[PDB]
């Protein structure tokens, strides 16, 4: 069913995450973590205090798809176990901020062809697939986008609901 999912998304905030490569999304799915640039880290930390749920919707650049979505379970923190993120070219991971803990809500993919009817008011009503890393997605568009994903029957949202 979709009822617990709708409860988790009620009055949520949504952010588009653009990963440079599939390796980083695979690490995030395995370890329940994400890290971003300080400009976006500050936005996500503000949002985490401001909303019942903050949802990250992931898309690997040039893949033509979203790879799933997850809910922040913490503000960013430093000093944890290192994560061997992959960065394009020889760019240094030192530019990243802290680490957010996340709980995956859906690990299934969704092709951009299926979200063509959704526009994001916070990005000039462009199709929701279009946006820089960290672009906020307005509530209604973000909710409908998450509801388009195939159900992920491996996930039990009972534990997530307890964290709200
Ligand atoms: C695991 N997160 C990243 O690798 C990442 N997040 N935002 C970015 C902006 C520029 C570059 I180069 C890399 C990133």
């Amino acid at each position: 069913g979709t009822s617990k999912l709708k409860y988790v998304l009620q009055d949520a905030r949504f952010f588009l995450i653009k990963s440079n490569n599939h390796e980083n999304v695979s690490l995030a799915k395995a370890k329940g973590v994400w890290s971003t640039l300080p400009v976006n880290e500050k936005k996500l930390n503000l949002a985490f205090r401001s909303a019942r749920s903050v949802i990250l919707i992931f898309s690997v650049r040039e893949s033509g798809k979203f790879q799933g979505f997850a809910r922040l379970s913490s503000e960013s923190h430093h000093g944890g176990s290192p994560i061997h993120w992959v960065l394009p070219a020889g760019m240094s991971a030192k530019m990243l901020g802290g680490v957010f803990k996340i709980d995956w809500i859906c690990r299934r993919e969704l092709p951009f062809t299926k979200s063509a009817h959704l526009t994001n008011p916070w990005n000039e009503h462009k199709p929701v697939k279009i946006g820089r890393d960290g672009q906020e997605i307005e509530l209604e568009c973000g909710t409908q986008l998450c509801l388009l994903f195939p159900p992920d029957e491996s996930i039990d949202l009972y534990q997530v609901i307890h964290k709200m």
